């Protein structure tokens, strides 16, 4: 099976590309595994897979650590991304976003239902697993509970079986049979969860699927709208129906080669403590624990030599960044789009810790509107951050087509540089707030509402008659002739890809 | 000479070092000097010296570029900047920032005047030189003149002879006796232009020295407080007492070892065409020229062989971000310190193209003042921008214990991540403002006044109780035995200072 179909076939690629760091020595799922991950992050190392995890027993499990991370080298340094995808290893973030928005405009491909398939290989009834008996890792010293889920695909169904979802949302082992996890607005297993409550005759019927197609975990990361399926969206992407097996206690379909599936319900009347967890944007508050959702296991299937992945989250550069960030500018950037405003590209620098969204802005198109900053900032707020796609997203900065946005340096130059403090921003209070951002949910204000601004780093003439500058740097101050002169003549005058 | 106290010294020690690129092939002083040297300070290349510098005549002149720039290594990152104060090549920030600092609890140690030097050992009168027919450089090819001042030392001295001012201040050839140059309040050359202005009697006693001693060209970089004599303050910082020698055509006198002075006079009624010219925003405005103050040359003198510096300045990284936005800092943590605010540490970002500074505070000290953001915001910017040591800073970001100011990514993060945007921040309309950046000069408000900021990066409980968090970090997440098993079998599992 090709690689973005079969997690089992991913892993595989990524040993071939001399990506992969196989550890075939015991480690410990308490802490060690994650720490090596979390090493792994900070450093674009290779992915580390685990294949002797203490605690393991009757094939659960393995773990694949840093499945979606930074790769050293800047030719490939998006190469995990790309082969969740299909892409060359040197596909630009561009591409790769531009991958994930090609199915907005497509047909979508239904999935396709098999009998069987590798998640089938082993199963335990209610009577046979404990989840406290499973190697599942404490990731950060002080979380409050041991995160079997950081990288598997929720799986629910609207009451009127019309919309299947599946997202990434954290869950923590409860005890031998449930879990706790976080299921919060505007987020579709809450939206979802909502309209099971609101029906309030039976819990949700619920599958969690680990080491899914990694194009799948890609859509499960994505916010695509309201009322769209993600396994049609992925089929459409990837020109391929996908194939799903039904789960054997509730009729939910899985991808047919998952690596682990737990099939059972989400309580529309019950919670259970949750968190603190080690979080995107670098932080755990330690003790910070609060009710959360709780879900039921009532069966576990699994392939044989099942691999677990996990995400080691937390400060740069993981899971959280690359694919959060990355996943909601691009569907930021079609939103735009779709509102007429004149965004070509956005991206969620690395160096905001995936809070800010910069949009590049066609000034050709902008010159033609006729507007000013005041006006344009206050269309592009409204538009982003009365949507769900802007929910965690809390400043957006407006750059003109100089700018790479997927720079980080030059966002910053340009934001530093372009936009004056307060005049050249509007602020938005009455906006949905992400309260796991510190400043949020741990800081001075509502936890829920507001703390969000529009940066405008557009200076005023390409709002009017054109760019009025040329950068200062070797590329715009100096002709072509004399820069050529200078870089065919760099090491033989006694100076300094892949 | 030691290297700190005479530039060819500085010279000889960055070849020591391995730190120079001697180029003895002739190189043109339209755009190509500079365009090597911008690629140098893009790049963190060794300093180019040009010894064969088309237009050179009778030993006028050779040019060092980027004398003040930064290093590749990481652990000599800031070993030209250390080479200016005898300090290790291997200073921290902190080391560099202190030594500037050191001398202003020190009496100061007054110059002595010798009745000669190497500055003395050719001279030009009136009659004998043109100043359009030196090899001075086009640093950009927009540059409204050629920039013979970019890294020189203005002279200038108060009516009543008790201030003598050095500073570094843009200017360029005018005519063939004649500069134009910046002078803008409420920098002290302009400070004390206006009192010969008031006086209204004549010019201004007038030198700028070029190729001086290292450890002086630091100090003319810096804000030392208003009628405190530059050269004081060096001898204090150094230990010893500089040698000077008198001007022939004025009663200045400059420091013995000058590689090339100009004599004459600061107009204190004309003015002339300057700029525009590539500043360490990272900018040109084509065509924006303005009157600058004028300068007349009457008597040149220069070593043999004399060496010219010259600043490329633009984008990162050069001396207008090494030495204007760290010395600023080093001032801004003083004053602070002296206004009995708990600040430790303060840094220029340069990823802030060196507009913010960051500020960081000693949470206990603050914990005891039994304050708030919103009280502590606004003390700290009362204090930093009414005065002039904060006049080129727009964002003070305040930031706790944790955070080392001097590595931008984790001032990155922590703006980002613990500042809610408006609710976090207090703005500043009534304050001078930096004109020279694009979003004031070229930007939709007043160019003089406004658009500062002090943002909080201190979260809740730094004001109270104390730090309530973890980062989510290999460092904080993992217990210290862990670590280091994780460090000895790092390689050995499979994975990879000067
Ligand atoms: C990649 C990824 C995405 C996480 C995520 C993680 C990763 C690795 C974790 C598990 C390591 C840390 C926490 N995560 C959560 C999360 N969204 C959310 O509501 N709760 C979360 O707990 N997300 C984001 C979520 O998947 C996106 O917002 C999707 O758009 C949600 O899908 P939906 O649009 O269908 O609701
Ligand atoms: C290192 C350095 C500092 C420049 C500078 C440059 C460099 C290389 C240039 C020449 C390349 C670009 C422009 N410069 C100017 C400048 N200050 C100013 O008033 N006008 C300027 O034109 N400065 C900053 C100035 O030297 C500091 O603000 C001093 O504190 C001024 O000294 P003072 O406190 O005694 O007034
Ligand atoms: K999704
Ligand atoms: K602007
Ligand atoms: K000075
Ligand atoms: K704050
Ligand atoms: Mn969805
Ligand atoms: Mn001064």
């Amino acid at each position: 099976q090709p690689a973005h179909l079969c997690f089992r076939s991913f892993v595989e690629a990524l040993k071939v590309d001399n990506d992969l760091v196989e550890i075939n020595t015991p480690i410990d799922p308490n802490l060690e595994a994650a720490a090596i991950t979390r090493r792994v992050c900070e450093t674009n190392d290779k992915a580390p897979l685990f294949n002797n995890l203490i605690g393991m027993k009757n094939g659960l499990f393995r773990i694949l650590g840093a499945p979606g991370s930074l790769r050293k080298s800047s030719a490939d340094r998006y190469g995990r991304l790309a082969r969740h995808l299909a892409l060359p290893p040197t596909a630009s973030m561009r591409e790769i976003l531009d991958k994930m928005l090609s199915a907005s405009d497509m047909p979508p491909i239904p999935p396709t239902i098999v009998p069987t398939g590798p998640c089938k290989e082993n199963s335990l009834d209610d009577s046979e697993f404990d989840l406290t008996e499973l190697p599942v890792p404490l990731i950060h010293k002080s979380d409050g509970g041991k995160y079997i889920q950081t990288y598997g695909m929720h799986i629910v169904q609207s009451p009127d079986g019309t919309w299947t979802n599946w997202s990434i949302a954290r869950a923590m082992v409860h005890d031998k049979n449930h879990l706790t996890g976080l299921v919060i607005p505007p987020q579709h297993i809450w939206q979802i969860h909502q309209m099971w409550k609101k029906e309030g005759r039976s819990d949700v019927p619920w599958a969690l699927a680990f080491g899914v197609p990694p194009a799948a975990i890609m859509a499960s990361s994505m916010p695509i709208p309201d009322g769209v399926t993600e396994a049609g969206y992925v089929g459409a992407m990837t020109g391929s129906s996908l194939e799903l097996v039904k789960c054997d206690t509730n009729d939910l379909y899985v991808p047919a080669t998952s690596e682990i599936v737990l099939e059972g319900t989400l309580s529309i009347s019950e919670t259970g403590p949750e968190g603190p967890f080690g979080e995107m944007h670098g932080y755990i508050f330690p003790g910070d624990t609060h009710l959360g959702a709780k879900y039921k296991v009532n069966r576990i299937t699994y392939r044989n030599n099942a691999i677990m992945p996990m995400s080691s989250c937390g400060r740069l550069t993981d899971e959280t960044h690359t694919m959060i960030g990355s996943l909601a500018a691009a569907e930021i950037r079609k939103l735009c789009q779709q509102n007429d405003l004149p965004i070509t590209d956005a991206f969620a620098p690395f160096e905001s810790q995936v809070t800010w969204v910069a949009l590049r802005v066609d000034t050709e198109k902008l010159r033609a509107m006729k507007t000013t900053s005041e006006g344009f900032r206050k269309r592009v707020g409204d538009v982003v951050f009365n949507h769900k796609a802007g929910y965690m997203i809390h400043r957006l900065v407006l750059v003109g087509d100089d700018i790479d946005v997927y720079e980080g340096k030059d966002v910053l130059w340009a934001f530093s540089t372009r936009c004056r403090p307060g005049m050249d921003e509007t602020l938005f209070e009455d906006v949905r707030g992400f309260p796991l951002i510190p400043y949020m949910g741990h800081g001075n204000g509502p936890a829920h509402r507001g703390g969000k601004v529009v940066s405008d780093a557009l200076m005023p003439t390409e709002y009017t008659t054109g760019r009025n500058w040329e950068a200062a740097d070797f590329n715009q101050s100096y002709p072509e002739d004399l820069k050529q002169k200078v870089l065919d003549n760099w090491t033989k005058m006694g100076f300094s890809h892949h």
